[PDB]
């Protein structure tokens, strides 16, 4: 009969990829059929897995006529229409996975009438309306997943009545704004509470502290208010706490230090105040994210003790004092973001000791001293932002040439010395921002070797000498800003090679000679500033062809007529401070 029933399933579904080709009526048994598994001396179908088969059409309710069917998966198909109340006919089902389908309408209340059901996954469907009251009466359910549906009812307290529940997954539903039922604290066996983006309102219940077996608490992306409960110290087995993007206030409880198994804490994007507790930092955390809060005081040195720490993101706070001296020495630190704080003192000497540091983001702080010499050997680095600090000294030779660095931002510091020839080694460099420093010397020829470079901003420095001829080799360059320097010499026909250049700013330098006619060849140039230089001769006629939002050729030695487009009252400020250009425009001189 199992074969005949499965033939009825086949006739009820669209099978464009012929996944059910093997479903042959002439077969003695259906056990060898695609997606079918049998058990017992009877060769009874016990499992059907038609996942990722590109099957389409309504749920095949006739499949429930299989007496011994214990596992059904139609995961990742185009199963559509409503889930029938006839699903209760599947009385032997232990696991049901209908995730990633096109199922619509209300959840059938008869799902709770399957006593054997342990796993229910309806994730990634279009189910809407209230969660049925029957769902409170599930006999043996351990996993309930309704993630990414259109459920628009309130979160029901009766879900707390499922004593056997180990995972409650209701994340990513447009639920009517609802408080977390305190009855959820009575789910003694619960290991996962996943309520991300569930339109939660009100305060986290103290009852949630009763969940001794909880491994993951996720209440992120909601409108939760009030304080993180000190009762959460009762979460003995918790490893992950996600409270990010809420409206939580008050201080981080020191009782979080009692959570020995805690490795991941993210309470970022809240209104938390007070200091980060030493007790929490004593826990050997893997990730601590407390960014975009109103936290103050020092970062406890105990955080450096963790052997598992790879991530610290505490940016956008009012934290003071120095970073821990041993930070990175005992941990595989990968991501460090302490930006927009009040941190001071030298950077820790061994941030990259374990050789895994990828992101060093410390902008808008009062960090001082020289870049640690160890960081010159940190080849793992991909993004470096030391901008808006009080750093001094030369940038270490190795630091310039780090191979995987895509962004090097040293803007607004007191950095001195020269860009080393080692910069040629920076194959991955796309953005180089060194503006507002005391850098000296000439740009190295090795800068031209950086084919991937898109931005070179080094304004407000003491750079000098002729631009390297290799600078033409920067075909991918979109921004070149060298204003407020002592750069000398002349531009060449090589500037034509800057095909993708949108901005050229060489203002307030000592440049001499004619502006090359090849300036017109730069099709996407929208910003040109050559002001405060000694550029001489006629303005290139080709400049008319360029569409420029900003043009400044002021305070130069330029002479002769303007192209007709540029000869306008609006462009007077662009050509002031040039004796030769006088009388090109009425009221210029
Ligand atoms: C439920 O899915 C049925 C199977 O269709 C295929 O899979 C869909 C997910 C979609 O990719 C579709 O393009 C596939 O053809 C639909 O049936 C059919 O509808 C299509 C037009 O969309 C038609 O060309 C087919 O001949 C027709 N086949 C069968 C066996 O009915 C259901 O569609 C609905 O009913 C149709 C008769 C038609 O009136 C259509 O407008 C309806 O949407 C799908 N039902 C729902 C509720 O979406
Ligand atoms: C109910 O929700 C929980 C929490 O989202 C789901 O649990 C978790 O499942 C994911 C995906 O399987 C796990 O992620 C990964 O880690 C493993 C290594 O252990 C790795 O191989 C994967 O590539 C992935 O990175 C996650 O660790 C796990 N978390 C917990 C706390 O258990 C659960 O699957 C959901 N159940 C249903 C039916 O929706
Ligand atoms: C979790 O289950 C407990 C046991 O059923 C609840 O406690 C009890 O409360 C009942 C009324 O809600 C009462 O009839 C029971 O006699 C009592 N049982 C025991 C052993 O205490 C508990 O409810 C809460 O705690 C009690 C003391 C009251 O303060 C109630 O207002 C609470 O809701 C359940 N917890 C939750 C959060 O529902
Ligand atoms: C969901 O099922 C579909 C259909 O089996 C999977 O789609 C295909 O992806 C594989 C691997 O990239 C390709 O070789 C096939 O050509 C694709 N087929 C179709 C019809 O798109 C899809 O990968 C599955 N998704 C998941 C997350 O498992
Ligand atoms: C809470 O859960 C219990 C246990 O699943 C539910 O209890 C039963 O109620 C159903 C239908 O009313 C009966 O068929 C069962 O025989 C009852 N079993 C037991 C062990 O009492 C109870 O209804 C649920 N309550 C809520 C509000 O959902
Ligand atoms: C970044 O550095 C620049 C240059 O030092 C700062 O800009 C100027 O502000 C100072 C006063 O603090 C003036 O005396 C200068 O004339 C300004 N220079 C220029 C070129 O505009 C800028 O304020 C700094 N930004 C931050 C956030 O610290
Ligand atoms: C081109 O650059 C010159 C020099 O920086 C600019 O000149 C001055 O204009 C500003 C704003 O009106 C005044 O505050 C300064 O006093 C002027 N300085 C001098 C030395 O004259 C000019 O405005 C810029 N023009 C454009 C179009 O950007
Ligand atoms: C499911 O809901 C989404 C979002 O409202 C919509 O874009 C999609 O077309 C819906 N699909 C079905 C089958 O109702
Ligand atoms: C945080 O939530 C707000 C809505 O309150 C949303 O606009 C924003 O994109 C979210 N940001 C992150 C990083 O989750
Ligand atoms: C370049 O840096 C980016 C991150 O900015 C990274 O994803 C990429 O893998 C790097 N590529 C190389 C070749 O280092």
């Amino acid at each position: 009969q199992d074969g005949f029933i499965l033939q009825q399933v086949k006739l009820s579904l669209d099978d464009p990829d012929s996944y059910l080709s093997s479903w042959n009526s002439n077969d003695a048994s259906p056990c060898r059929w695609s997606g079918v598994s049998c058990a017992g001396d009877f060769s009874s179908v016990t499992s059907v897995d038609l996942s990722s088969a590109n099957l389409a059409g309504p749920f095949p309710s006739v499949i429930c006529r299989l007496s011994n069917l214990a596992h059904l998966s139609l995961y990742n198909n185009s199963i559509n229409s409503t889930l029938p109340l006839n699903i209760a006919a599947c009385k032997s089902l232990q696991t049901l996975d209908l995730s990633q389908n096109l199922l619509t309408g209300e959840l059938p209340q008869t799902l709770a009438d399957i006593p054997t059901l342990v796993h229910l996954d309806l994730t990634g469907n279009n189910f809407s309306g209230d969660i049925p009251a029957s769902f409170g009466k599930f006999e043996n359910l351990e996993v309930l997943s309704l993630v990414y549906n259109l459920l628009d009812g309130t979160i029901p307290p009766f879900l707390g009545n499922i004593s056997t529940l180990k995972m409650l997954n209701l994340s990513y539903n447009p639920f009517s704004p609802s408080r977390i039922p305190p009855e959820f604290g009575n789910l003694t066996n619960l290991e996962v509470m996943w309520l991300t983006e569930c339109h939660l309102v009100g305060q986290i219940p103290d009852s949630l502290g009763q969940l001794s077996k909880l491994v993951d608490l996720d209440l992120a992306l909601n409108d939760l208010v009030g304080h993180i409960p000190p009762s959460l110290g009762g979460l003995t087995n918790v490893v992950q706490i996600e409270l990010y993007n809420n409206s939580l206030t008050g201080e981080i409880p020191p009782e979080l230090g009692n959570l020995k198994s805690l490795r991941l804490l993210d309470a970022s994007m809240n209104q938390l105040t007070g200091k980060i507790p030493d007790e929490l930092c004593r826990v050997p955390l893997e990730s601590l994210n407390l960014y975009e809060n109103n936290l103050e005081g020092e970062l406890p040195a105990s955080i450096a003790l963790s052997p598992n720490l790879y991530e610290i993101r505490i940016f956008g706070n009012r934290l003071t004092g120095g970073l821990p001296k041993d930070l990175g020495l005992n941990s595989p630190l990968r991501w460090l973001d302490v930006s927009e704080n009040e941190f001071s003192g030298d950077l820790p000497a061994d941030l990259c000791a374990k050789g895994e540091l990828e992101e060093l983001l410390i902008i808008h702080n009062s960090f001082s001293g020289v870049i640690p010499e160890s960081l010159a050997d940190c080849r793992s680095l991909t993004r470096i932002r030391l901008a808006y600090n009080r750093f001094s000294g030369s940038v270490p030779t190795g630091f310039w040439g780090l191979p995987h660095v895509n962004l090097l931002e040293l803007v607004n510091n007191s950095f001195s010395g020269e860009i080393s020839k080692s910069i040629g080694g920076a194959s991955n460099l796309s953005l180089l921002i060194l503006s507002n420093n005391e850098f000296t010397g000439s740009l190295p020829e090795e800068i031209g070797s950086l084919d991937n470079l898109n931005q070179l901003s080094a304004s407000g420095n003491k750079f000098s000498g002729s631009l390297p001829d290799s600078l033409m080799s920067l075909g991918e360059l979109g921004t070149l800003d060298l204003h407020g320097n002592q750069f000398s010499g002349e531009l060449t026909s090589g500037i034509k090679s800057w095909k993708k250049l949108n901005e050229l700013n060489l203002a307030d330098n000592e440049f001499t000679g004619k502006i090359p006619d090849e300036i017109g060849s730069l099709s996407v140039l929208n910003y040109l500033d050559l002001s405060g230089n000694m550029f001489s001769g006629k303005i290139p006629v080709s400049l008319q062809s360029l569409k420029l939002n900003q043009l400044n050729l002021s305070y130069n030695r330029l002479s002769g007529d303007l192209p007709p487009s540029l000869a306008k009252d609006m462009y007077k400020n662009s050509f002031i401070g040039n004796p030769g250009l006088c009388g090109d425009i009425k009221g210029l001189c």
